[PDB]
């Protein structure tokens, strides 16, 4: 039964190389965030969570040098959170099968009640995190037809179909996109 302090300690003990100030707050924030999730007893890991973490990390770590340490940092962060970085990476990778598929097909699979894995992750209940929203956003970007042009319209199509809390998703992705647009234009 670990603590935020214990987690920060495990991360810094595993990765004793310098981390630049530009990147260090994002990493600390993500350490705390995942910690708080993973000790909620209703949180249940799934590939949607994996895709979210990989996506958010990859986005804020763009440009990081020395680039070789990006993987050491990912490893240290996973082990600090009592996760297996190989499992998170496999799970993220498992979504690649849907590249180029149309939204109609995905909705058909979800409405059948027997969606393939990891798409079935969208049904599974448990404590919701903004990282689930990030994961969902990464998955939708893979589909044919630029479905995130009108992201909220796409999310309204999913609302009757999946128990993921779509109003929370819509707001989390508005904040995610706002934050990234600011960071990118500074
Ligand atoms: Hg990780």
């Amino acid at each position: 039964p670990r603590t935020v302090s214990d987690t920060k300690r495990a991360f810094y003990a595993a990765h004793t190389r310098p981390i630049h100030s530009i990147y260090r707050r994002f990493i600390e924030e993500l350490l705390v965030e995942i910690h708080l999730l993973r000790v909620n007893v209703d949180f249940r890991y799934s590939p949607l969570f994996a895709l979210g973490v990989v996506t958010a990390f990859d986005q804020f770590m763009e440009g990081y040098q020395p680039e070789g340490d990006r993987d050491r940092i990912f490893h240290a962060l996973c082990v600090a959170e009592e996760m297996n970085p190989q499992q998170l990476k496999e799970d993220a990778a498992s979504w690649q099968q849907y590249q180029g598929r149309p939204l109609s097909q995905i909705l058909d699979e979800l409405n059948s009640g027997q969606p393939s894995a990891p798409l079935n992750s969208l049904n599974h209940t448990g404590k919701y995190s903004r990282l689930h929203a990030v994961g969902l956003y990464a998955f939708l970007q893979e589909l044919a037809g630029e479905v995130t042009i009108h992201l909220n319209e796409t999310l309204d199509q999913l609302a009757p179909v999946i128990p993921l809390p779509i109003e929370k998703v819509k707001r989390d992705l508005e904040l995610y996109r706002s934050n990234l647009d600011k960071i990118n234009q500074a």
